[PDB]
């Protein structure tokens, strides 16, 4: 799709790639969103997560 589902970004990418997923048009809980920044989340940090805003795409 133009806008796929990715959160294992963190695990070898980095957090650029967290980054750039995040500002680009992804997969979101109810449909695609696109959002302002990202970090790394998890026990472990091996999971991407988005920060708000996060407006349609």
């Amino acid at each position: 799709q133009n806008c796929p589902t990715r959160r294992g970004l963190c695990v070898t990418s980095g957090l650029t790639a967290c980054r750039n997923h995040c500002r680009s048009c992804h997969r979101g809980d109810v449909g695609c969103v696109r959002c302002s920044n990202a970090q790394c989340t998890g026990f472990l940090g091996t999971t991407c997560t988005c920060i708000n805003p996060c407006p349609r795409c």
